[PDB]
């Protein structure tokens, strides 16, 4: 935590910011509904598709959310069993919005009238899991009460777009449906923002050792365009745009300035993404008087989508996440546009792979709108990914590092209580050629275990299956203290290491280990070097991997994968075994197949004090 208030000295004070205000909804960048020109020239070929997404949801069939769909979140944590109708009946409405934009005949209203209509009826646009953050902890909706979540957030940007771009149709029909869903919006999101300082994730009540995360940009976000939207007293909305800045600035306080996203590349669209999205949202709103955009901190929060990219749909994965990405280019795209990131901008262009991008339905207007404003110049965008010999976030320590023979060697130094912890500080991955070949095996399917205290009997999680050693037997242990010390990255030897000893437990017996890792043109090598308190068990290196493995010739393990060869040489003085570990879990067979190794190295002496070098090449 870092007090930069990075936003409350760009605008000075809430009086600057009520003089830098666009009233009258004068910001808002798309075509009015009755321009019908303005977007035909801006839809151009989505057009038709917009459309035919609207005709789908002509006959569609608005679903009660029961009693006991709520309910069962208490029951059982079962959460689909109310996701799913109320998802449903959301993208219905944002797809009939779309549609009515880019046709613009009133063909869509009276189903629009409809989702407006049950949405004031709704008693809670909250998700069930959520809704225990009420006085009360019930999942049920309680009438009396209000709370703002991820998903009512959404619901209620979504439903105030609805109600500027449709509002004098509606009216036409019967000024209740306006004047009710209005009546809703300060109902529902725009009194409870600035009457209760005390939800978690706006970080009023803030201390360290509490988390700070992507809700506070998330949630501030959809609070931001619902005012923009549909408060027209300039005090009113002063004050809650300067209450909005105040709460983004405890989450842009919070974050490492190196830019990594810690919650990894699966997270960063709603984080750093969504953080951009308050931006945005911000800037339009101010006519661009108020704005970070210009600030390399928040370009370096968008360029680690791009870093953390190693190619064909294989992205680093630390901690509990797919190894599977390539995220939301029209964003990237909008996200590298305003920051002035040409990386940004080739590397969104690049993820479309030869394809024209689309508008997407789903739940988030904000993102279907600017994606229709922006898509046309991700079109024309010449795609690319270039990406550097090393990149190094110091304060998170991560270090990614390249050659030209098409290997990409990521390692971590870090902490044993990181979001989404693995224990896996100092670990590596090695891909060639974008093919893993050295691998983490990542996120498997949630169980009652995973967010207990038997977490670290799950074997992904466990620096046991990462690419660690085992020191005197001892792997390492979960705990924000258990951490890397005397961590270094020399880029222009293409070198990392860190002293890991400290992220294993007494019982490890060990002074110091030293990891570390040097990446040459043709080759890895990796080194540990150690002093033990006492030589109690041999020492175990373990490397993970997949495809075939060929440990007959002593000194030597092939590793054959997708037509990519490694070969790993290993000190006379260990023992090499190879175990299958079957995947059960589709989580992970859907990503790796239905059995990946552990390589297992196995120290034929216990020692004092040694070193081991490894060469992959
Ligand atoms: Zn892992």
């Amino acid at each position: 935590y870092t007090e930069r208030n990075l936003l409350q000295k760009a605008a000075g004070s809430e009086e600057q910011l009520k003089e830098a205000l666009v009233m009258n909804q004068k910001w808002v960048p798309y075509p009015a509904y009755n321009d019908r020109a303005g977007w035909n020239e801006l839809l151009g070929t989505n057009k038709e598709s917009l459309i035919r997404a609207g005709e789908k949801m002509l006959n569609y069939e608005w679903k009660v959310i029961r009693a006991t769909d709520y309910l069962e979140y208490e029951r059982s944590g079962e959460r689909n069993i109310m996701q799913n109708p109320y998802e449903a009946n959301r993208k219905a409405i944002n797809a009939l919005m779309l549609a009515e934009l880019a046709e613009g005949k009133g063909r869509f209203i009276d189903q629009l009238i409809n989702g407006a209509f049950y949405s004031c009826e709704m008693t809670s646009w909250v998700l069930s899991a959520h809704l225990v953050r009420q006085s009360t902890k019930r999942s049920l909706p309680d009438y009396r009460e209000q709370v703002i979540d991820l998903g009512s957030g959404n619901f209620g940007s979504m439903l105030s777009w609805v109600y500027y771009f449709f509002h004098d149709s509606f009216d036409k029909i019967d000024p209740v449906i306006s004047q009710r869903l209005r009546h809703t919006l300060q109902e529902r999101i725009l009194d409870p923002y600035m009457n209760n300082d005390r939800e978690w994730w706006m970080a009023f009540q803030w201390k360290p050792g509490m988390i700070i995360n992507n809700w506070n940009p998330w949630c501030n976000s959809n609070v931001l365009q619902c005012y923009l939207l549909l408060e027209n007293d300039r005090d009113r909305l002063a004050k809650a745009v300067w209450r909005s800045m105040q709460s983004v600035d405890k989450f842009i306080n919070f974050v490492k300035a190196d830019g990594a996203c810690e919650e990894g590349p699966s997270y960063w669209g709603h984080a750093a993404g969504k953080m951009y999205d308050y931006l945005q949202i911000l800037s339009d709103g101010t006519d661009g008087k108020v704005s970070l955009f210009k600030e390399p901190m928040i370009r370096r929060m968008g360029e680690y989508i791009s870093r953390t990219y190693v190619g064909n749909g294989w992205v680093v994965n630390f901690a509990d996440a797919s190894a599977k990405g390539g995220g939301d280019a029209p964003l990237i795209y909008r996200y590298g546009r305003a920051v002035g990131s040409e990386e940004m901008m080739q590397f969104a262009a690049y993820l479309l792979d030869g394809k024209r991008p689309s508008v997407p339905l789903g739940n988030d207007t904000f993102r279907s709108l600017q994606s229709i404003l922006w898509n046309g110049e991700l079109e024309k965008t010449t795609a690319a990914h270039t990406i550097p010999a090393c990149t190094w976030y110091p304060e998170t320590e991560f270090c990614y590092l390249t050659n030209k023979s098409g290997w990409f060697l990521a390692t971590k130094g870090g902490f044993n209580n990181e979001s989404h912890n693995h224990n896996d500080v100092g670990t590596f991955s090695l891909y060639v050629n974008t093919i893993p070949v050295l691998i983490d095996a990542g996120v498997g399917t949630y169980t009652r275990q995973t967010f207990s205290s038997e977490r670290y009997t799950i074997w992904t999680m466990q620096s046991n299956y990462h690419n660690l050693p085992m020191i005197n037997g001892v792997p390492q242990s979960f705990g924000q203290n258990y951490k890397a010390t005397d961590v270094v990255c020399q880029p222009k030897k293409r070198f990392f290491s860190a002293n890991i000893a400290t992220a294993y437990p007494k019982e490890a017996e060990v002074n110091s280990w030293t990891r570390a890792y040097s990446l040459g043109d043709k080759q890895l090598t990796i080194t540990d070097n150690f002093s033990l308190k006492s030589a109690k068990e041999s020492n175990q290196v373990n490397f993970l991997t997949w495809g075939k493995v060929d440990i007959s010739v002593p000194g030597k393990v092939t590793i054959d994968v997708q037509g990519q060869k490694v070969t790993l040489e290993y000190p006379g003085e260990f023992t090499a075994t190879v175990e299958t570990i079957n995947l059960p879990d589709t989580r992970l067979s859907n990503v790796w197949g239905t059995e990946i190794y552990r390589i297992a190295l196995k120290d034929k002496d216990a020692r004092l004090t040694g070193k081991y070098k490894f060469v992959i090449k």
